[PDB]
């Protein structure tokens, strides 16, 4: 009930309920099924690209959501949603497999827990990757391939599900960038290695971009 | 009253009361209305500026207020205000939407709590932004916009409001800066996304400045 | 039982068990024998190189395993493995003896504990080293040696066992790098000092690489 | 009693007593008057100077004292002083008002507590400032001024006093700097703002220096 | 004895005894005499040398030992040594008096505690220094002096004593550095200031090095 959203004690009790139920270190696997983690990046900017090193700086909003039904409550007469520090929640152990720098999180480390058990988490992140930035000054542009998946959970435990959607890019990418976006695709992928046969699901995010002009 | 300001025991007890009552993770919505958060940036210095890449590096005192009547106390014969570590208080989850570096806090992380429940928090912050830097070498100057709002609380839950609409920050801006501030305007602004319909309020700050001839 | 892998309560119970049993600060020596730690670096990228100062800046996945049998459980009808924050576990105090920068860990700091007591830990690390960069612009390439071993545990306490394989890390190394890996090999070595006769085992990693 | 300094049990007991009595978050006012804080900067090095940007990068020892006579003990047969982590103590919430970078503390964060309740704190700090570097390469030199005061406590609560008005920091400043110090002067003022009537005290440090030749 | 070194229960009990007994914030003075701290820097690399600014950036292993007999135990049929997190131990508050950057620790922060109560601690540290760099390009090389001592403990509480006085660090220094070490000498030194009477002991490390030709 949105009318009850600003009931302070209601919010405090939901938070208390969330923290009691939450097992921040245990994957929330409903029904003997992998946790489905939906992710999609919204690029905000492309910063220091170096063609002498093949490195780029990106800023993106990591739209991330999953379900934990044990967190659900009755919101007939209480807030529909509250904000919760992620230290009180299980959060998927996502990583950019091919990153070359730490994720620099630029935003308050809070998620939204919806009364149905849905969790929404969208950090703004600056991070460096190794990219093919050779044709960045040409009309065909450059490509970054960013791969994001669970660092330690294989596909029986965590499933990673991407959403490619370029229509709303305009709402996100800075208009003052040295660069423009030709194309973003975010595709579901599976990773295996010679040593280790189990499949790890990831989103492969392809950023095709070039200098304006 | 200010005759009792330096009563050590009083301050200690006020701090104790604040801590017992304070819920650092719950928005202090009094009645059933959004928390009104007032924000005003006083710019202190423009350190670096890149016209080619449209980035700025600035220092600013972020004057921040809101009130939590539950923290209030009768101060006829006690301190009117004390200093409180913000780890003991709720603070709004503000983020600069077009920031490209972590805000670097340069000051003790303390807030002032007033006996009427008003909270004042003014961190000195250094941070980088993507904004319009063109015109910096002209008489008219560049106009750089900085949008700041709550990261996770929509307008039903938090309202952001600019304190001052203008100023030049002459009481604040360094006289030794290679730049000079022409004007600073602060404006209420609203943001929505086509994925997510609820409105998030923000203050949009416009910094009109230029290089010294 | 992999069919039980997703039994949430099972997982939570395993984790609680692991935490009750685990001594994060004590080496898990079994049968009064040294802890065998297998290490394996998989290079992700080589970022910058200075032939004048003999420095390299690299990113690598450090494949690390060891056993702690006291953590073992019967998985007849429960998960085969769980993820565990390494703050809850003993991890070997490994260091690169020729690092000239701090190990910048890029990944979530978790290990896998397997029901037989096996622990797998694989941080992605960016770090700078001092090593031989001569020949980086020749077709033989440079050969940069990186030495990693325990910082405080001598060889009767921790033994380091380099493993397979011999490869150019093709499944791992970025194709977008300005460098190519010719070869990566690993070798067991030992270190002693005239102040300190006890032997410290290390893996010696030889990175043979050149500029494109 | 200096004969008793190395009595371990005594030291431990003193530290226990200090921690039991200490209120790290409460200003140690005595007799309902402002905490008197003595501050003095001993400059060690001037690293980088930029006359275009008016920035300096310096290293100094911040000599800092104040009294909390509640920490005092009878040292007739016990150590005169002990070292205490400052997290176990109240420390003034000092900040450089014209700092453009975080204070980098280079030394163990320890204070000395004296049996008479005197507290001595001296971090080595490297920090960048916005100040006057006009004339760095003249024989008269540049006079860079730094203001340091409490961030959240007005003059009725904390008073900040320079210690020795003038020296040339002979026993401190690196003989290997490419700059030389002509004079350092430290004087009281106060700062007020039209928004905020109450007065904040600070020490204003004037650093007169030039490049050697 | 070493045949019991891998007795896990024993190690655990030793670590438990050490933690029960240890006072990490109190100097381990025995016999009411100053704590004897032995220090020697083994240099690993000389990364950067600046002759215009007289700065030096090095990596060294700070070999450090002292004794706390209260930690001792009977090792007839138990381990002779264990590794201990330095957070559980008292460590001397050492600082480089001419450091201009924070000591960056590159190694696990663990010490060895021997059953006779000796403590060994050897962090690899990367740090920057202001020191005399003139002559680095000559045959005689540069002699860069580094002074390390307790930050808050004077001569009656802590005595710093150089271990080896002369070495070329040939077992430690990288063969791959562009510099080479002619000699490393370490001398006991003492330091006082006009403001403050009592003496502070330190080790003067003279690093005589030059560019390879
Ligand atoms: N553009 C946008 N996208 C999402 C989102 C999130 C998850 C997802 O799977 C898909 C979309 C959420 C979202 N907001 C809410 C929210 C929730 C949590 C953290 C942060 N924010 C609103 C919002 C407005 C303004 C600034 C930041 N967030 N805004
Ligand atoms: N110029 C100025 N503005 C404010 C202020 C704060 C919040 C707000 O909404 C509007 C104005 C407070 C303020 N001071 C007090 C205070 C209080 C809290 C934290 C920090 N400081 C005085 C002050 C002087 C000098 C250095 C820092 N603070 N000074
Ligand atoms: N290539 C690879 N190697 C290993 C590995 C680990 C230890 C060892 O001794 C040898 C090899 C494990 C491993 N994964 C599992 C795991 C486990 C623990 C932490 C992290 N990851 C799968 C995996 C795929 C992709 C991204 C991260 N992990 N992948
Ligand atoms: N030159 C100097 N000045 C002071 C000092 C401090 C406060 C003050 O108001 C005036 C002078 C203290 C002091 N030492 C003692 C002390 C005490 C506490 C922390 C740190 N140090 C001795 C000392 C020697 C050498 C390296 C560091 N300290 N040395
Ligand atoms: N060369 C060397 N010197 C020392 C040492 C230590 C203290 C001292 O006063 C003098 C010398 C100890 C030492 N090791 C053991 C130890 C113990 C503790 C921490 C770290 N290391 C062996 C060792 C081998 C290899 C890599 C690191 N340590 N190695
Ligand atoms: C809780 O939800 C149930 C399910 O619709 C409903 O029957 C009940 O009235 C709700 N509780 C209230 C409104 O207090
Ligand atoms: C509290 O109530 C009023 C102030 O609103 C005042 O008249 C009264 O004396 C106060 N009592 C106290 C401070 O104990
Ligand atoms: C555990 O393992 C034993 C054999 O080691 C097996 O017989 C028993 O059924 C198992 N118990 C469980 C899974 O509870
Ligand atoms: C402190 O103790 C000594 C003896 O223990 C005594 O002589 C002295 O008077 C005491 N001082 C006070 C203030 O009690
Ligand atoms: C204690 O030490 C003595 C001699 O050092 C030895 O005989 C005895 O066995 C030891 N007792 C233990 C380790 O319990």
């Amino acid at each position: 009930d949105y009318k009850d959203d600003d009931d302070k004690l209601d919010r405090a009790d939901i938070l208390y309920n969330i923290r009691q139920t939450s097992r921040p270190d245990v994957i929330p696997t409903q029904r003997d099924r992998p946790v489905a983690v939906s992710v999609s990046l919204k690029f905000i900017n492309i910063l220091e690209v170096n063609e002498i090193t093949n490195e780029v700086d990106v800023v993106f909003w990591q739209q991330t959501t999953w379900s934990d039904r044990t967190l659900a409550w009755n919101s007939s007469h209480s807030p529909d949603q509250v904000s919760v520090p992620i230290s009180s929640l299980w959060v998927p152990d996502l990583a950019a497999y091919n990153a070359i720098s730490k994720p620099e999180v630029l935003t308050p480390q809070l998620a939204r827990v919806v009364s149905d058990g849905e969790v929404l988490y969208m950090p703004s992140i600056r991070q460096r990757f190794s990219c093919d930035v050779s044709g960045v000054d040409t009309e065909s542009g450059a490509t970054c391939r960013i791969k994001i998946g669970s660092w330690t959970h294989h596909s029986r435990e965590i499933s990673v599900d991407p959403t490619t959607e370029n229509s709303d890019d305009s709402e996100y990418f800075s208009q003052y960038s040295r660069f423009e976006i030709l194309d973003v695709t975010q595709k579901k992928n599976s990773v295996t290695y010679s040593c280790c046969p189990e499949a790890y699901e990831d989103v492969e995010v392809s950023l095709n971009f070039r200098k304006k002009g």
